């Protein structure tokens, strides 16, 4: 994933 890769890490 291009975003999801990262909203993993966001947590918000």
């Amino acid at each position: 994933r291009l975003f999801d890769k990262i909203r993993q890490v966001i947590r918000k």
